[PDB]
């Protein structure tokens, strides 16, 4: 009955950034540990939280001289470390002889309780062929992961299969919501391969929900910086199959990879080595399948305009090779199976911009090109979703609706 | 609370196209229509629903050799007339000698159950104004109202009318146009007068809640405009709620320049026309100021490149050979003049510019003059379910309850 | 039957390439004036030949320090003066002090056999009226006839004469501007009137069968006009024969906005030069319509960088500071006003171009006036083999004598 | 003598337009109806104009979806078979589950008389070389031939063959392409080797006497090849006989890179596909060089924007992933490689234009190559009338009489 589309109103009116400035403030009056001494080996921060929070305290000094940070492992000579660090993005790396006192990076840091860490300099910056490629984009006779989806203007990579928690629990597919954006055209239908301008295709369904913004303190769960406009780049939409559609058509099987199992979910409190580092796939209309290397998490960019944003995952490319070019967007980014457990996803692509990001690993090789993930845990957690991994599964869920 | 943006479920499968075909397939193949066109004078087309209905009947025999069409009144040697017609839009209008008999429109025509109507050709197609009013309209006024500029981090828009919902808690609120609040490539959300923060000064007016972009036809209008099963109306239109912060002793239900105006006069379909069609409308915009037009057509047919057709409420001229609105002027207000001395009546707001918006040609010795596109305000505030507060006292009285 | 084009047999490979050499060779038994500088005014030029072949024979030194030349009446003061000149165009006039006094012009020019003449220096260099003549011209009117719009798929132009051809059948049909016409993207030999079948309605008029482009000044004037061995004059003529489906009764040979015109007046080179120059014209096209001007100056030298030396026949400046044509008007008729009573007689059409957007100055209080160039209607005509048809009964016998 | 173009008079307009309707009425009245027991083997499609009278027959449907049609063998797997077949060329080849039944190709189709062919279905679409072969045909060598760069004053292009004229007085000359000839703002009728004087050094070839742009289908192929009777074939020729100067000691009749070829090889569209279809061909242009590819489909069907039918006669395609031609190759020879001990024989020259070359899928693994189109070499000389000289000793020979 509804004729107009309804925003997220996740404003929290502005006790959540109000909070936001009494919390670092109430921190800052408390200096009781004493004057500059070095920190013992048991605070040592162990989680993605303690670098969130080491990072968020020291925010402006380390925004100053910066074009961004994110949390991970120190990188040495090209090569990731397993020492907890905060990675500090810098236009140009040059030697110390070069900078004054002010502008050059500490070795280590200490947050809040004692709670300290390493400091990583890195420099930075902002079609395949194959017969996976020709099989996501309409010559497969099934439409599942990596399969290409098409509004009447974009097109996209269909990420996972999916089912609402709340209400009816409609069987439907996650992608990317930019894919389905209406202010020129109506973009609510998807089809696939193709939109009816532009050829032949099937009917997946209208879009339902999408998230584009959601602010740190909903997302993260914690205040990551020190802006009161702090968004996180929380891209993703769940477009529920048509009345029509034939579900015989989908495969809960990620092509290229197998059977895949249930959404990892990025605890902050885990130990880092579970994610940072860790090798991960993706499969998407653009690259096909590719294989990168989780390299860092909770990217802080504070742009032009004022506002700071953050960018969940961080992946670059195995063996000098992008891990994903302009299209991949929505893919799933696969934990490969490390001794034969099934691959479990954690993320999907962002949507890459004009003109996307590289960093430098060493000298002998030139910029290599990093992409952008957003946490699938969660972006399903707020969209309400739960993945559908057993094609047995999806016949059962469809049942219920 | 939710996180996400839900999509307006205008959906409603499979009526909205099975109910489509069946409408014009049953009315089609049983005519009994005996060709010979005495067509008594008893059965002339009298509402809008009449014109409407006769051209969607018509529709492809009508798209086939021309850009567009809309309902209103005959123009003859520029000049509107009273005879009831469907305006027909072609690139050139070119004399009866060149045209083979397929391409030729008719003079009249009849619809479904031998409703009739007359069929007109129009020519067709697809800087700033500086005053005091421009300057207090875009913050130099000591007040925000209709015309006051608003703005989200990226996008500049023209703040229409003073609002309440109808529904829930009944929010006091404003109605502008929804292409101000674009979350795409930033988060726009946040609207401000006159200046976002990234920009210059300003005051948190409120964040959006509401906004429609498309509307099926059968919901908008009540009935099947046209045989394309994939037909929109472009109803721009968004809800900002006022934020608790926000100073409501600055806003006013006055419309600068114009005065104080009562409330939204509704389009009723099958009103006689003479009530819309050639009426005198004005504008106050941040952009022209204050225009003066008047109501040309109504529901502007147009089958686009990909195939979707859209239609378009109200199309208006300027008066005196001088466009009505500019770049900037989507959102605002356009008030029916008083034209015995009742109150100023609001019946739409204007449709935010697309990149070429069209001119049409009326007599020889005078170029093209621009037409403005108006979303219909009565079907807006409907489907938004919103209630326009035309007095300040109304509006305290509004605020208080919520 | 023929399936290619034919390209024209104007080649005469070093025939006209040395008899201009042998021409200007044994000249140089001429130069020395010895000893002194007055020249007797018996020998003052008189008719464009003179001025002509005195140019000719100062072409390499008049080249030198200038951006072309044509023949005329000296300007001084911004006014035409009855004095014939050679008008040398340069980029920017300036004091003679800033000159050596080999860049100044001598301000007198003594050719062979002592016939003399002035030097005259100008500064030189290289949106639409709305009317119901227009409109009428666009397809607005019942009749086709001169000034009528004209189209193939790709390009635009303005039908110039009703004309039969003088050779074999005699075909009736009208002149326009090969550049309307001529095509090696796509097929563009159809005309019709007003718009081609992809761009909206019109009526089949008939196919292109010949078209000039370029003609040596040897065989268009009958002189050497200049040095260059590679020497062409700019003559853009196309004749379309009219179909035979075509309703020739639909066509007028009435110049609308002048009336009956009289038969094409014959660019005599040896008769006094009042007689063209400074004579005022008109032009009826469907880009600006009825536009009013006057003739400054013939054959109009311009050598570019390539190395080939190119004539314009015909140069018109508006009248009261207004263009005389804009994009569009080529092929339009270049009519002589009627100055006593006698019919208006045509003589030349409109060239559609690249150099044809120069503008040249004639007083320093406003700016430099935009010109127009023409083709001699005269030498088109003949080289087309086209007689003109100036009344409507002299159509009919035409078509009927076929 | 003449000084005007003279237009191709190989368009009858609407005496010929009966003609293909009527064509198409005869067809369209024995229709028979019927399939009972499934298409016997004898009477499968054999020749080219089986394949193209079916696919005109049945042309309707197929353009319905799809962005052209051509003649040929069909491509299963990416390799040729020979199986005649209609290759329906779609802009992105989904699979079957994708597609309603109104979109899916079917896998055969009989047309009139009942030969049957197959429809197969192409994905399709609308940086120098430096060697030492390039060099020599740019001006490096000391003789001119096939693949020698000839010029213009605007245009470069190929000298594609040597030849004579076969009416009046048998002039010896060289064949490229029009769009070498062709002029719009310069008269570059003259060519050049290398280079035109603005350019560089060269030395005058001759000057351009007759040129092909469109030939309509049933002149050209003798057939009518669709139902639009606004139907062209690109049929890019130019006939540039050497000028008297001109040293015919320096001409040779080799094509450098391939050797002696043979006489024109005739496209006889009633022998059986497999001798020109699937057949290996080479080039030698002055852009790429020599390049070897092979022959994929006849007459290629494109029904342009404007509604106009445009066909292509031969399509080449370059051997292992390798562009056949470059920009610049347009007039090279076309030339069939030795299957069995025989001279390679000229089949037809590179094609220039604006629909040049697209792309077109032949297997998922390694992505979409180049194709080519190439004119009937057979046909353009005999709409040229023009006979091709394949020895030194003809050529010497042809210059006597004269
Ligand atoms: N603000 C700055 N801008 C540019 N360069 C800086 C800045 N601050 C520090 N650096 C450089 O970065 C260096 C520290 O780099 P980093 O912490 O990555 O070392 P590492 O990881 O131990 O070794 P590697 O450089 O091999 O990774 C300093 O020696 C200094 O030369
Ligand atoms: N498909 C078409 N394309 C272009 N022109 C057309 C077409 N069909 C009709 N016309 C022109 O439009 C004319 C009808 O115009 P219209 O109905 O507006 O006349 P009117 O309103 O009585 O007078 P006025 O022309 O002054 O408005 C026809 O005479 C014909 O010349
Ligand atoms: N090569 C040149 N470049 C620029 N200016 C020149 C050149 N040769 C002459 N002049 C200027 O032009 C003047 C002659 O102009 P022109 O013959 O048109 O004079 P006019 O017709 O006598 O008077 P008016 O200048 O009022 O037309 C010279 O006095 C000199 O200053
Ligand atoms: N209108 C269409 N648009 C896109 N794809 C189509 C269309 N019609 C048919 N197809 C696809 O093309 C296929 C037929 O292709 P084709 O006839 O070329 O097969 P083939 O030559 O036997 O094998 P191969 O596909 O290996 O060449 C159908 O199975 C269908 O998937
Ligand atoms: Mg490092
Ligand atoms: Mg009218
Ligand atoms: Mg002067
Ligand atoms: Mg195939």
């Amino acid at each position: 009955s509804a004729a107009y589309f309804l925003w997220p109103t996740s404003n929290l009116q502005h006790c959540a950034a109000e909070g936001r400035a009494n919390y670092f403030g109430n921190l800052q009056k408390g200096l009781l540990p004493r004057h500059p001494g070095r920190l013992p080996k048991g605070q040592q921060a162990n989680s993605l939280l303690d670098l969130m929070t080491i990072r968020a305290f020291h925010s402006k000094i380390l925004r100053r001289f910066s074009l961004g940070t994110a949390v991970g492992f120190r990188i040495r000579k090209g090569d990731l470390t397993d020492i907890p660090a905060i990675l500090v993005f810098v236009a140009r790396k040059v030697h110390k002889k070069w900078l004054n006192p002010a502008q050059c990076l500490p070795a280590i840091l200490e947050g809040p309780g004692g709670v300290w860490c390493d400091v990583d300099v890195v420099e930075f910056s902002y079609q395949m062929f194959s017969e996976l490629v020709d099989k996501l984009c309409g010559s497969d006779e099934c439409i599942g992961s990596g399969s290409q989806v098409a509004s009447h203007e974009t097109f996209g990579t269909l990420g996972a299969i999916v089912k609402r928690r709340t209400g009816n629990k409609q069987v439907g597919f996650l992608t990317n919501h930019h894919v389905a954006v209406d202010l020129d055209y109506p973009n609510q239908k998807m089809f696939h391969p193709l939109p009816p301008n532009l050829g032949p295709g099937v009917y997946l369904g209208a879009v339902e929900r999408a998230t584009s913004f959601i602010t740190d303190d909903v997302w993260y769960g914690i205040y990551a910086g020190t802006n009161p406009e702090t968004f996180v780049r929380a891209d993703g939409a769940f477009i529920p199959f048509a009345d029509d559609f034939d579900i015989s058509t989908v495969t809960t099987v990620v092509r290229g990879v197998g059977d895949i199992g249930d959404v990892k979910v990025i605890d902050l409190q885990c130990p880092l080595n579970s994610l940072i580092g860790r090798q991960v796939c993706k499969v998407g209309r653009s690259s096909g399948h590719t294989t990168g290397t989780v390299m860092a998490y909770a990217l802080e960019y504070n742009d032009e305009k004022g506002i700071c944003f953050f960018t969940d995952i961080l992946v670059v490319g195995e063996n000098r090779q992008t891990f994903d070019l302009e299209g991949d967007s929505g893919s799933l980014i696969i934990l490969t199976s490390q001794d034969g457990e099934k691959p479990r996803p954690i993320g999907i692509i962002w949507g890459g911009t004009a003109n996307r990001g590289r960093l430098k690993l060493t000298s002998d090789h030139g910029p290599e090109n990093w992409t952008s993930g957003v946490d699938l845990g969660r972006l399903l957690d707020r969209l309400e979703l739960d993945i559908i991994i057993t094609n047995e599964s999806l016949q059962d869920a469809v049942q219920q609706q």
